[PDB]
C-alpha cells in the first residue's frame, strides 16, 4: 500500500541492456525480474544473462530465441537448469547461438515462479509492493512507444494484447496521474533513461497487467 515504489532505489536493478535487433526481450524482462530475487536473498547486485536464455530456453519451453519467448517458460529452464549464469560470463550477442551454460559461472538459481490474474492492476501494485519487480508484456507496436521521451505515457489505440517483453519496478503519480514504472530494454537512450512510465487504472493500459510473472528464489 506505499503510493509509490522504485525498486531501483532499494538498490535491486542493474543497468538498462539493448536487445538491438534480437528479439529477446522475454529473456531481458526475466533476468530482471530474477536479478532483483537475487539481489534480496544475498545482497549482491548482479546482471543475469540474457543471452544464456536465449540460446538454452528454447524448444522445450516454447520459445524461438530472437523470434520471442515467455518469461514464464524461461523461469522454468532455469528452474530445470538448476542455474543461470552471469551476464558478465555469458554476455549478450543479440543473436541466435548455441547453449553455452556452464555451471562453473552459475550466478542464481530460481525455485519456483508466480504468475498473476489478467487484467488485474490491483493485485499487479500489490506485487511490485510486496515481492519486487514484475515480468510483464506490453502491447509496444505503436510509433508513440518509439518515439516516447518523457512522462506518463498514454496510448489511445494501444491494446492489450502484449508484444514486447518489459519490467514493472515501480509504481507511482506524477501530479494525479497514475504510472507504472517500467524498465525497458532499448538501451539508455530510450525514454526516461532507458525507463517508461505507462499509464496505471486505465483499463490495462496496453496490456500491462495481461499476463504478469515474477520468480523466486528460496532458503
Ligand atoms: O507465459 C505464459 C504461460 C504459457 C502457458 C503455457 N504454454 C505452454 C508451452 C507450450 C509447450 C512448451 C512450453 C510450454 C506456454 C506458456 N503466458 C500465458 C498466455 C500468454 C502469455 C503471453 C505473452 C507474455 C509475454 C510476452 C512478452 F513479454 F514476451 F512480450 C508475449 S509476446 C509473444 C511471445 N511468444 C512466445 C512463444 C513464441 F516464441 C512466439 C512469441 C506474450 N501471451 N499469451 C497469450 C498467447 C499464448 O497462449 C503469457
Amino acid at each position: 500500500l506505499p503510493d509509490s515504489v522504485d525498486w531501483r532505489e532499494k538498490g535491486c536493478v542493474t543497468e538498462v541492456k539493448y536487445q538491438g535487433s534480437c528479439g529477446a526481450s522475454w529473456a531481458f524482462s526475466a533476468v530482471g525480474a530474477l536479478e532483483a530475487q537475487l539481489k534480496l536473498k544475498t545482497g549482491k547486485l548482479v546482471s543475469l544473462s540474457a543471452q544464456n536464455l536465449v540460446d538454452c530456453s528454447t524448444e522445450k519451453y516454447g520459445n524461438k530465441g530472437c523470434n520471442g519467448g515467455f518469461m514464464t517458460t524461461a523461469f522454468q529452464y532455469i528452474i530445470d537448469n538448476k542455474g543461470i549464469d552471469s551476464d558478465a560470463s555469458y554476455p549478450y550477442k543479440a543473436m541466435d547461438q548455441k547453449c553455452q551454460y556452464d555451471s562453473k559461472y552459475r550466478a542464481a538459481t530460481c525455485s519456483k515462479y508466480t504468475e498473476l490474474p489478467y487484467g488485474r492492476e490491483d493485485v499487479l501494485k500489490e506485487a511490485v509492493a510486496n515481492k519486487g519487480p514484475v515480468s510483464v508484456g506490453v502491447d509496444a507496436r505503436h510509433p508513440s512507444f518509439f518515439l516516447y521521451r518523457s512522462g506518463v505515457y498514454y496510448e489511445p489505440s494501444c491494446t492489450q494484447n502484449v508484444n514486447h517483453g518489459v519490467l514493472v519496478v515501480g509504481y507511482g503519480d506524477l501530479n494525479g496521474k497514475e504510472y507504472w514504472l517500467v524498465k525497458n530494454s532499448w538501451g539508455h537512450n530510450f525514454g526516461e533513461e532507458g525507463y517508461i512510465r505507462m499509464a496505471r487504472n486505465k483499463g490495462n493500459h496496453c496490456g500491462i497487467a495481461s499476463f504478469p510473472s515474477y520468480p523466486e528464489i528460496l532458503q
